[PDB]
């Protein structure tokens, strides 16, 4: 394939005969069917990143909502990601909101969705991967961790349950565990943001990831809003702590519609992602960083598109970063090319690599 190629006629041509939705079907089809452009870049050892007690060969993964039933991890890899997210998945299967649920936003290079957590349900995603436990064995001890994504039903009267369920059912197949309770399309889901809510949540889905064996123990991370207020972020921050959770996913889509913004689609109910959340989920990355005294490990996700927008996420605290939007309108390409501006970003700031940087702004 080619950066230019993909970006000026595959990509449009695509968008301009599919909507989103079918469009993100087929990619997923493609993906998993390893239909890719020659992944050109070779991981240099300056990307490499040791955290939450796994090697990562680079520290750009794939955002969660691409693959959320876990059906194109093999072809992801293939594509160049150093890491793969899959989910959100919920326990029960369960549709999502009604179509059209998802809206591209060109001028902005941005996209709204209301999917709703649309999933294949615990059982499925399960017996996926478990059709590739080892084959993922060997991947994750080459540098290429998996990470599983846990939601929550839209009927379910026990979101903590839900959240349990997930931890014993694919957290023996993940080397890391997200709880997800920052959807802004699930009613009352970010509530479970709150300090009194989230330690008893947390609390409950720790118990259950340490009652695992030790070899299907997964690292535990809670991902969190764009949209928080000062007294959110102190109040998480505070639990973290408290209960010793291993990380933080920063951030999810804003339910914000920041000034500028252009495509005639930017007032359709949803979470919004891409160019217009980047500077606000660096920002919440910056302040989460600071809060947590950088001694939890932050994967930094929202708008990231180039080497410049990863490393201003890495600088401002993130150990990993993940990216999802850019994808969408560049294709597959953008991931070798967030690699290689990354790692020449890198030499020209003197860093010996990407460990280096962390954190970095804080340090100055
Ligand atoms: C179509 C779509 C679906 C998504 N689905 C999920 C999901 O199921 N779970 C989740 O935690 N985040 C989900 N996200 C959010 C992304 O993981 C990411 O946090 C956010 O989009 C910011 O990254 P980006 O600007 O690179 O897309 C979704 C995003 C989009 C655009
Ligand atoms: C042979 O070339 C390839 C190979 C592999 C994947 C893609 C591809 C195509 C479309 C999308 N796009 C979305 O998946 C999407 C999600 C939500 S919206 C939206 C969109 O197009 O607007 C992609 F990410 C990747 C193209
Ligand atoms: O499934 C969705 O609608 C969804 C979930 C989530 O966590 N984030 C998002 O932007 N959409």
């Amino acid at each position: 394939g080619d950066e230019r190629f993909y970006a000026e006629h595959l990509m449009p041509t695509l968008q301009g005969l599919l909507d989103p939705e079918s469009a993100h079907r087929l990619a997923v089809r493609f993906t998993s069917l390893g239909l890719l452009p020659r992944a050109r870049f070779q991981d240099s050892d300056m990307l490499e990143v040791r955290v939450l007690g796994h090697k990562f060969r680079n520290p750009v993964g794939i955002a969660a909502g691409f693959d959320k039933h876990g059906e194109a991890v093999d072809g992801l890899y293939k594509m160049g990601f150093g890491f793969v997210e899959i989910g959100s998945v919920t326990p029960k299967p369960q549709e999502g909101n009604p179509r059209p649920r998802v809206f591209r936003l060109p001028e902005d290079q941005a996209v709204i969705n209301r999917y709703g957590f649309n999933s294949h349900g615990l059982s499925v995603v399960e017996h996926r991967l478990r059709a590739r436990q080892q084959k993922q064995a060997k991947l994750t001890e080459d540098g290429l961790p998996l990470g599983v994504n846990l939601g929550k039903n839209k009927t379910s009267v026990d979101a903590a349950e839900d959240y349990a369920e997930g931890v014993r059912v694919l957290g023996p197949l993940a080397d890391y565990l997200v709880v997800n309770v920052s959807s802004p399309n699930t009613a009352g889901l970010r509530s479970l943001q709150g300090k009194a809510e989230l330690r008893r949540l947390l609390t409950k889905v720790l118990q259950e990831r340490d009652g695992l064996r030790r070899v299907h123990r997964p690292a535990v991370l809670v991902k969190i809003a764009p949209d928080l207020t000062s007294q959110d972020k102190e109040d998480i921050a505070s639990v973290v702590k408290e209960l010793g959770i291993d990380g933080l996913i920063v951030t999810n889509t804003t339910v914000s519609r920041p000034a500028g913004l252009q495509g005639a689609l930017r007032s359709e109910t949803g979470g919004l992602s891409g160019k217009p959340l980047r500077d606000l989920s660096t920002q919440t990355i910056r302040e989460m960083y600071a809060l947590t005294q950088g001694r939890v490990p932050i994967i930094g996700v929202g708008g990231v598109s180039s080497g410049q927008d990863a490393l201003e996420k890495i600088r401002a605290g993130a150990s990993l970063v993940q990216l999802y939007t850019a994808l969408t309108f560049w294709g597959p390409p953008v991931v070798g090319k967030v690699k290689r501006e990354l790692e020449a970003l890198l030499k020209e700031q003197g860093f010996g690599g990407v460990t280096d940087a962390i954190g970095a702004d804080h340090r100055r």
